[PDB]
DNA sequence: GCGCACCGAAAGGTGCGTATTGTCT
């Protein structure tokens, strides 16, 4: 599943939340939740782990070496964007077999999965530049990207999944960094999400694991059923609810609808503790009848 | 955007709209 949203100033404290570690296990140091990614990243001097200081510059759009503030042309009646939001979420099989039966290797899957896709998405980053009146886009290629991994839903349920926080910044072939012309990216997320699908399934089926394909297109292990995988899906189940209480058909409702349902069912965000927490995992997963074989 | 109206100052730049699967900020 790929999902974006654009992020403005109202959204910058969000961008606050990609490091209390939605993740848990693996972050701590173990392939270590954040890491940089971009060919942008690479000419601003960015690798390995997110730096929460740097990165809440540049989602302000300060590059720091001696550059001025971005995105200044920005009309007051506007909304200044810091960023887009390009969230891949695993099937819940994987998301089972990563972090309940505890694989590594699903999760380096997911890794690779994703880092692929952001090197499509980056073919498709645009510029602007004016010329005596005459605007042009420009296919400048390069992005600088913040990727943090967590591992769990609202919910509490194994919830593997990466937030590609791309920055609304690009440099052009002039050495002007501006601001990102999205459309490209924004117009290709559900042409990103196959492309996420099909390189992770790839890597899920090196490492032997056989694949379930539905009428959909996506898939989840073979070795893990339907009923299964709602005993893991309490969010998904409080989505139903709502319908249900609304008397709606989920087979065809406003987004204004399938929205409310998505936020209005949500419940109240408690902590919890991450080694009780997945041993809550495992006796839920036998109680399923479930065999991570 | 389906080109405009503003921003700032560079015969320059930016938002805007875009998006619509499920495992579900
Ligand atoms: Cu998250």
């Amino acid at each position: 599943m790929l999902s974006h949203m654009v992020l403005t100033r109202q959204d910058i404290g969000r961008a606050a939340s990609y490091y209390e570690d939605g993740a848990d296990d693996y972050y701590a140091k173990d392939g270590d939740a954040s890491e940089w990614q971009g060919k942008g990243a690479e000419e601003l001097g960015l690798s390995g782990e997110v730096d929460s200081k740097r990165f809440r510059e540049l989602l302000a759009g300060n590059i720091g070496e001696g550059h001025r503030i971005m995105r200044s042309a920005t009309r007051q009646d506007s909304k200044e964007r810091i960023g887009l939001d390009l969230t891949f979420s695993a099937p819940k099989s994987v998301s089972l077999q990563a972090l309940v039966a505890g694989d590594a290797e699903i999760i380096k899957a997911h890794d690779r999965a994703v880092a692929r896709t952001l090197e499509q998405a980056e073919a498709r980053a645009q510029a602007r530049q004016k010329i005596q009146g005459k605007t042009r886009i420009e296919t400048t290629g390069n992005l600088v990207i913040g990727k943090f991994r967590h591992e769990t839903s609202r919910e509490r349920d194994p919830q593997l999944h990466t937030h590609a926080v791309i920055l609304n910044m690009t440099k052009r072939s002039d050495g002007q960094w501006r601001a990102l012309k999205n459309d490209e990216i924004v117009k290709a997320t559900r042409y990103l999400g196959a492309v996420y699908n099909a390189e992770l399934a790839h890597e899920l089926q090196k490492l032997g694991y056989q694949l379930r394909y539905g009428k959909d297109g996506n898939f989840d292990l073979a070795h893990i059923d339907r009923q299964q995988i709602e005993g893991f899906s309490k969010r998904t189940e409080q989505i139903a609810e709502w319908y249900a209480a609304r008397g709606l058909d989920p087979n065809s409702v406003s987004l204004e609808q399938k929205q409310a349902a998505k936020v209005l069912s949500r419940a109240k965000k408690t902590s919890v503790d991450r080694e009780a927490l997945r041993a809550e995992w495992q006796a839920t997963a036998k109680e399923l009848g479930i065999d991570f074989s």
